[PDB]
């Protein structure tokens, strides 16, 4: 399994066309699971879930999606609600791919849209495995914005190495992963114009009209399938005091929280996440 | 496997003679574990444990402990601080049979009993499996009693069968599991004069002198080794917010909660509970 | 000041003549005050206030309206989410008295009256001191129905005064407060067969479709008045669990925690209660 | 009153001479209280507490203590745990001045002190008031070190006036109120050779291995006097969440949070904070 070989494109209609590029793997299988990755500057589906897309796929028919605005997807300056712009565009995947009931898994602005995605077409949505989800998630101890939100909004108005790095240290628990080629990395894809844009473009989509779509732990009550969340008892993004109105309310709820890991959990604990992902899924 | 084929004892010196029930199972497996039963009148080792023990002994050397006052074990009328009187018996049956480092699993006094042996012989416990665990569950919104607390106070007053059922309803969320079955047999165990004095004897234990050795969640900063909480979301004898001190202060600590699920996790959630606890101590 | 002297009458219009029983003194004080009582059975104004009125008089025009249901207001067999219905004849009385803007002090089910008010009528609305609210409580922790819930529903199915008196106490951190006298006044008020029709139809009413609009947990980040939370530490019907989601999201709140008290922080904590809402409520 | 008028010294014995500063006012008032500042770099009793002395002073005796190592007190570069080592001061100057029982007002590592002080020297502490406190905090919802944290300790290795300005700027909600001759006047005061020596030893004291004295959130419950905690919402330091044990274990806690306030509630809620300690100690 590659980056070259994973690769797929698909062209779907969301206030006109929308080019949108997954990784699909494990076509063998009969499970189709969509992986949703994290909304950190430079992120793309693949570099999210380096350490599970291999794991995953010898159990489910993966398809791991970059999210409008990331990796290869186009990066429009203007859209909407971000969480609801990207579950419109997955739902034309879904409808072009001939997809019915699908569980979901995403991280941090991934875990907004797959619940964004569930409360908008609730039949589309099987079982979520959401990690230190956006969205869902208030903060009912941590002020707003938290040190991790600042970092990032640092960078959106200084794109600096030092400020990209400065944002990778706060999103683990074990800061020896930030490495310098993971920085050089990011920070290349981040600091283009087009991705720059997208970047900008996103903040501004959470204030204004439509707020009221991105307080999801307002709706979650209404979801009917069973939901994993999964935290880093360090998460300095969205900190775990955030988890609790969605375990409280959404009524089949389970919550796993690791010590000494921060908000990247499907990196910082691949193999515990994947394992509990895989049972939790049904081993497919 | 059978209550018959697995039953032991061991005599050990706690302020002088004390006979120990216990179920052994997996003599052929290379690493040992310690199962501690919950403390509900007439509970005891393969009741409490009778959806985990075949389970866990396919990968473990399974040692399913009566404790004091409880199924086969001596019910003395008078001991100090239970779950320092239950670590001591314990520490005896280890040092009997020749055992070194070991995890325990534990549920609600077995898990007060796991931590206190953790912490008074710190070299003897190794990976623990806390189930809504007495002793480091500080209630910090709950207020004490428990309605859970209360319904197993109103017992002790007055040892009625009705009283019992209704201890037995709020120990699960599923209240079709206390079926007229489990409340006769719980009933003819928790009625009988020798257990009643137990009951009692445990009761007067957790106030006065050495209260501090009941108050845990003070010194379970301590632990080094790797500890999994689990606890049913709708647990009303221990509740979730007990969790809290214990999640933050113990290093290596993880946490699973389990929607639709009260304080009898390995009874009301036994696969998913055997799948986590397998997993957590190394599959054996 | 007497039940009799403060009694007052008037006939307001929801969906159709309803008459409204409230008692008005300090009479001339510049700023207006309206009090709202708590919901458990037999509770009314003059009884829920007896230690706030005549201090609270001092400085206010106290209006402490019976809700619909309760005391002497009307007791229909049917209605609506019980707090909106409460908040349409509230603004009927305060059209028909011609009041403009007016602090609220609510407990319990008074509180969620009053928040539900705020939020359809914001001009209307001021300062607002709550007691263990209802409707804008969510239990994070707490198991629901909490042991408080469990016995009112056991009263309403088996209105005798020994299932009142238990749960009467589980509504005092004091239960020395639950005298005969007091048992005995509100089991002739609640047994009457007018106030068990009003109680059966709060049931059906909290259990209806309506049920969206009383979870103002949801609703109350558009509040932009000072809110005064106030919670006894103690409080076994709505836990201090359930202030969090209204103190993180309610720009101007305050919150104020009682040690040593439980649901009826206004009789519980008299003074210090009285004490606080002057000032909060500038005095007068 | 200022500066110079209220000015007052007294040498005790802690391993030797020690020198103590403070400020008294109010003299003659039945009622003496001690008032224990923050730990920032720079801090010291007349500018913690500005908006405050000259309020207190109208119903009490009014004493504000420099602690060990901050304003005119001693500055040594080598102590034990900081806590107790300011305790044993405040206790010599107690004895010195012929103090009996006095009520405590303490933020931040003041409250550490003034708990620790409670603890170790019960007939000489009455009621307690305790904002942002230390020492009794446990953030169980916030990883270690908080933002705040954070920014005191760069500060401590680059002791530079930008490095200041951001450490103060976490301290409040209303950022306006870190003024450029409040960044220059803290900057002057903690950038002295001997204010460094003083941080720096603050610095090893708090990582040494006297930290258990430290964790008093371990021993509250032994307080047995009424304890008001006042917590700031947005407090970036000791965030709420570390309120929790402490309004848990303390018999008679009671608790107010203010919206729109951060970790220095005595000047960005002075009028309201002024009103609560004197009501609470009794109106003098």
């Amino acid at each position: 399994l590659t980056f070259e070989s994973t690769s797929r494109f698909a062209e779907v209609d969301v206030d006109g066309p929308l080019k949108l590029h997954y990784h699909e793997a494990g076509v063998g299988n009969d499970q189709t699971v969509v992986l949703l990755h994290g909304g950190g500057p430079g992120a793309a589906s693949w570099t999210n879930f380096s350490r599970n897309i291999a794991v995953l796929a010898r159990h489910f028919h993966v398809l791991a999606v970059d999210q409008p605005g990331y990796g290869h997807s186009d990066k429009r300056a203007e859209h909407g609600q971000f969480n609801r712009y990207a579950a419109m565009a997955l739902k034309g995947l879904f409808d072009q791919l001939g997809l019915g009931r699908v569980p979901l898994v995403g991280n941090s602005l991934g875990g907004g849209t797959a619940v964004r995605f569930a409360l908008d077409y609730p039949a589309r949505a099987g079982r979520l495995v959401l990690m230190g989800p956006g969205g869902l998630s208030i903060n009912l101890f941590a002020p707003d914005p938290t040190e991790g939100v600042k970092r990032l909004s640092k960078f959106s108005v200084a794109p600096t190495r030092e400020n990209l790095e400065a944002f990778l240290r706060v999103m683990v628990y074990d800061k020896n992963l930030i490495t310098p080629e993971l920085v050089d990395q990011r920070f290349a894809l981040a600091s283009t114009p087009e991705s720059l844009t997208a970047t900008r473009a996103m903040g501004k989509s959470f204030a204004g009209a439509d707020f009221e779509a991105g307080m999801m732990w307002r709706e979650v009550y209404r979801l009917r399938q069973p939901v994993l969340l999964i935290w880093g008892r360090e998460d300095r993004v969205n900190p775990l005091d955030g988890a609790l109105v969605a375990l409280k309310t959404i009524p089949r709820a389970q919550l796993h929280v690791f010590g000494q890991c921060g908000h990247w959990v499907q990196v910082e604990k691949f193999d515990e996440f994947n394992k509990l992902t895989i049972e939790f899924l049904g081993g497919g």
